[PDB]
């Protein structure tokens, strides 16, 4: 009865060897060939001109927002249903998160609720691509265009997804990714900013390397950060990136298994809706439990654990947690409902059909 | 003639082994054995109860200040002569750096200039142990206690140093260290906070880990950061620490060669003064050029370079660079003088007596 983990990394390419070179060469810091190579390759992978390697997906967002000039006073629209760093990133800038409702099916920012939230202080919108699925960008871009707003994609959970022929990371003014341990591709901890804007790219690199002038060593023209990725993180990321497609394929296999087995559950869960706008990379396989259940989402998590199956609740809405309770509105209903009923199911490259079978059997038993 | 670099990581212990283990077991993110082991060993090496591993020494500083509650309106006294991360860290809290001059001999915070800088807003004093030498702690602690201020040691360059029987890191309310690539101990990029106070340590672990309750996964009681160290960085760190005494001895030898051979340069340099307060670990061997010279400090660095020898200027005082020029005062004269004539010479564990001979001969050639 081996436990089943919601996530896990699969280092099945050149990771070990590339890490070895770093070690052998003594290039373990924030300078080395893999950083540039990883940035170049990631940039190509997304179809953009620039890729900026960061220490994590959280600092990437911060660094991206600061480079964009988000600061005190400014409002950034962010979905209440998201991972907390989306909101915190805005907060670190001294700026103000303005929460917006999501779609009840895709879990993503509802473009129809944006216009109403725009004010004289709005500067940007941060669509977050939940669970490997790109928000409906066209409408979002169109609203930003109309209001002269920046669009920053939090693409943390979406490496590889596409929207109407474009890869995540290539849609807003800039985008951020995470390579945290459980991500589609990992570096253990690591992040990336993508953009086509030369000027934003330069300011990002300037702020990443402590605010030091790249053309005047030891001289610091602005206040910056230490947000650099190491050559080792870059080594692991490059090797992961080389097998991105294989990694992508493995999740699709796992997802195909859930999808072929779901009737066993009936109307007891609603399977994740796939918008027909491009590839959904399924960082996580997310269901919405039946309101009709006597049991609670939280109990269900406890019961699956008891059956050695790991699962987690969908992100608690920002506005229901202490840091952002004050940002609550009466127009965050869908987010609340998903926060109530949402359940992330184990989705990782190493899960087997038998494991998926176990997961379904347990849900069948616990969904009461 | 290979080039002589000012610093360089000596990975001549178990770094490779420990790292390979992380790769082979897949533990390459911010959870794992090495993290806890490294924190454990480090806390013991410093003689304190807690050590909190972070992704760098700059975020370490930020994290510790936030944990001690530094925020908007507060003032922290920081020497103008330091690496800019010292001041930036306060800046990130939205607090105000209050610059103080240093000793002309040790390059450290001048305790005698502290009191007059204290105001109703002061919350803390940040002594920085430059070049591996601990500031004169007792007088500084004397002033702080009298004014009920916190003390936070920026111990980035002084792992291993001691002061009147105590290791760097055990002296203030908390302290920070850097394992950047050129540091006494390196993890490539890495940092650590040390403290004896249980609650400060807990709050520090709370913030480090995205502000998530260690007791209620997925729940976020406060706004935190992503400042965690990877298991890979901790693995390197632990292997470095296992050989800390050898690393320091190596530097001692090198320093000894300097002490002996520097005679050849006569009054053309002023050798680093060493306080008899405890061990000066010599992150860098720092001279101040003779006033009698006709050459300039920047020119000597260029001439050494052309001769294949790396050196660097003593840090530029904060108040003379754009970000902090607004905090300039007329009582920062020693820091300005040191910045003008200060030169860091190669100092690292891989240097031979011959290498040192070479640096001195080059200095004999360029100090005109
Ligand atoms: O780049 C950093 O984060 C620190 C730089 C530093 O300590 C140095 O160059 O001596
Ligand atoms: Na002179």
């Amino acid at each position: 009865l081996p436990r089943i983990s919601v996530a896990a990394p699969r280092l099945d390419g050149n990771e070990r060897d590339y890490v070895l070179e770093c070690m052998d060469t003594t290039w373990i810091s924030s300078v080395g060939r893999f950083i540039v190579e990883f940035e170049k390759a990631f940039a190509d992978y997304c179809g953009v001109k620039h890729a900026i390697a960061c220490n994590n997906g959280t600092t990437a967002l911060h660094l991206a927002l600061v480079a964009m000039g988000i600061g005190p006073g400014d409002e950034v629209i962010v979905p209440s249903l998201t991972y907390i760093a989306s909101a915190n990133s805005v907060t670190y800038c001294g700026a103000t998160p303005v929460l917006v409702d999501n779609d009840p099916r895709t879990f993503n920012l509802d473009a129809a609720k944006l216009e109403a939230l725009i004010t004289p202080r709005t500067k940007a919108i941060m669509p977050v691509h939940l669970y490997g699925q790109i928000c409906d960008m066209d409408p979002i871009l169109e609203v930003a265009r109309r209001h002269n707003l920046l669009v920053i994609e939090d693409a943390a959970e979406a490496v590889g997804a596409t929207y109407r022929g474009k890869k995540s990371g290539s849609l807003g003014d800039c985008a951020t990714f995470s390579f945290f341990g459980n991500k589609i591709i990992t570096t253990g901890e690591g992040g990336m900013i993508t953009t086509n804007d030369d000027d934003l790219a330069a300011k990002m690199r300037l702020l990443r390397g402590q605010g030091m002038d790249p053309n005047r060593r030891y001289w610091f023209p602005i206040v910056g950060f230490n947000y650099r990725m190491t050559n080792i993180q870059a080594a692991i990321g490059l090797a992961q990136l080389e097998r991105v497609d294989e990694h992508l394929a493995a999740r699709e296999r796992v997802v195909g298994w859930y999808e072929q087995k779901l009737a066993r559950l009936g109307n007891r869960v609603t399977k994740p809706h796939v918008a027909l706008t491009g590839r959904h990379v399924f960082w996580m396989y997310t269901v919405r439990l039946g309101e009709g259940l006597s049991t609670t989402r939280d109990q269900v998590i406890k019961d699956l654990d008891a059956l050695g199956i790991e699962s987690r609740p969908v992100f608690h809405p920002m506005h229901i947690m202490p840091p952002y309770a004050h940002l609550a509105t009466d127009d965050l209903k869908i987010a609340e409902a998903c926060g109530v009923d949402g359940l992330n199911l184990p989705t990782h490259a190493g899960l087997t059909e038998a494991d998926i079978d176990r997961v379904i059997a347990a849900l069948d038993q616990v969904l009461v």
